[PDB]
DNA sequence: AGCGTGGGCGT
DNA sequence: TACGCCCACGC
């Protein structure tokens, strides 16, 4: 890890220069990607991704159990582990 | 449950 | 750079 984070407070460090470049924008603020529907701003394009889907009811992914559909594969992956 | 959001890293 | 998931932490 090469890359530190240059900001006083903050001791994180990073192998690739470009996930500094996406840590930097805890710091500065920065929220590039709009939601068109409720005007909110995000960090992240792949949050914005699943953020809309709590507008649309999109869920893509089953339970291979019940088949509960969920918007986000982590959902799914929660919610997998209560048939055991 | 509903879902924000960072870290690791692949395309 | 720009984007897209997995995985995980958190409220
Ligand atoms: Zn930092
Ligand atoms: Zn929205
Ligand atoms: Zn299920």
């Amino acid at each position: 890890r090469p890359y530190a984070c240059p900001v006083e407070s903050c001791d994180r460090r990073f192998s690739r220069s470009a996930d500094l470049t996406r840590h930097i924008r805890i710091h500065t603020g920065q929220k590039p990607f709009q939601c068109r529907i409720c005007m909110r701003n995000f960090s992240r394009s792949d949050h914005l991704t699943t953020h809309i889907r709590t507008h649309t009811g999109e869920k893509p992914f089953a339970c291979d159990i019940c088949g509960r559909k969920f918007a986000r594969s982590d959902e799914r992956k929660r919610h997998t582990k209560i048939h055991l």
